[PDB]
């Protein structure tokens, strides 16, 4: 139903892969990691409980978003926050990168 | 300057007025309330002390709204938190009722 | 130092992504592969030996492109055909793969 | 209408006309001299038998282009070779003497 605009910082030692996902229930954030490749979804309830709509521009529902990672991205050592309404992903650097080279025919 | 996307809620008591700002500069926030407008101002800094950019599609800079207001929203009472990348502006209604609810 | 446009295919069994490298030195024409990332490279020289130029739009000088590439795409099994102009690289899609769920805290 | 890339090469003896045009049909391709304009048209048809497309690049769909010649640029003995993707045209230039020389086989 929407998407959430991310931003991907080298910090040197680390990435760190951020989400825009303001007012979310934080209880269905839900992230995976898998071949470079990072998972976030979630969803955003709509307030029924705290008052009637007069007007909106917020998108509400369920979110997706898959995001690529540079290679020397590691599985291990990941860890996520969730502040000031923005999931942060920060990944560390693994040294090693199996450069396999593909022949062409 | 971008604006960040509001919604306005009733809740009998009170309008509940909302900003999306995810991420921005606490102390810069400024927001001030003048005849059935609300406006909200602030700056969202790329972070620069974070790290730097491999991509961004995240929107930096500053950003100012105007929202207009019930009419029956008080200028009085009025009250706003800043919580999980949203400020809540809490207006109140302006009371058509002598009668006082006595909360027990 | 430009980059040539590029395509990516789903075609059940494997995944298609083509580049469009028309004209150019097909022995500088080189393929790695790591963590899910494609990296294309190659040399695409000026025809001084064909003639002297009277204008052109061609983009001419050394190219590389990384695309990452699905999460279900196989490190194993990469074959690459070259025809025409257009550089093909099929992937496997992979059976059985490792995920990592992350806490957010 | 997209249209394709080109360059003009003076070689001395003919000009060079070069569009770049990788993986168009091979059949429905037009070429067509008058009055030193050569209008190159032509079809490139989606791969709906190669898979389904994840992202593209690759503009597709029916193609011209019109180019201006130069005045030096004779209407006869125009040939024209489609290969690895690039169409060459090559245009003689009108001759400036009355000497012909010989070629000893």
């Amino acid at each position: 139903t929407w998407e959430p605009p991310c931003e991907l910082l080298d910090c040197g030692t680390n990435y760190l892969l951020k989400f825009e996902v303001p007012g979310i229930d934080k209880k269905s954030l839900s992230l995976q990691y898998s071949n470079n490749w990072v998972i976030v979804s979630g969803n955003k309830n709509m307030p029924i409980d705290e008052g009637d709509f007069c007007f909106t521009e917020i998108l509400y529902g369920q979110f997706r978003r898959e995001v690529p990672v540079p290679v020397d991205a590691s599985k291990d050592g990941i860890k996520a926050y969730y502040q000031e309404g923005i999931l942060y992903v920060k990944l560390l650097k693994v040294s090693n990168s199996n450069w396999v080279n593909v022949e062409i025919v």
